[PDB]
């Protein structure tokens, strides 16, 4: 139908936008930190504190699949990253501060990703 293919240009306009937001966002992890998934080889016992694990290459694998319908659920894989980490690692370490940094620079990104979603539709 041509509805259908409407819908498929809006959902490919979407993932354009999520994907400058998400090249924007990883850009203020310059440590490259948050990049690829907590190593189970290396942190074997993660899955006992963090349930729902989340990283920049795994966001941007759902993205190219076109698996974010709305900047919503975008955000709430962004928010895993930084609450995951603010639990498994303690106030004092080079990781948590890293995820206080990345939340606040991200906010600004965010900030203005919702007014374009809204606006553009």
């Amino acid at each position: 139908s041509m509805e259908q293919v409407a819908m498929e240009l809006r959902l490919t306009e979407l993932t354009r936008l999520l994907r400058s937001v998400l090249d924007q966002l990883q850009d203020k992890d310059p440590a490259r930190i948050f990049a690829q998934p907590v190593s189970l080889k290396e942190v074997p016992d993660y899955l006992d504190h963090i349930k729902h694990p989340m990283d920049f290459a795994t966001m941007r694998k759902r993205l190219e699949a076109q698996g974010y319908k709305n900047l919503h659920e975008f955000e709430e894989d962004f928010d895993l990253i930084i609450d995951n980490c603010m639990k498994y690692n303690a106030r004092d370490t080079v990781f948590y501060r890293a995820a206080v940094r990345l939340r606040d620079q991200g906010g600004v990104v965010l900030r203005q990703a919702r007014r374009e979603v809204d606006s553009i539709g």
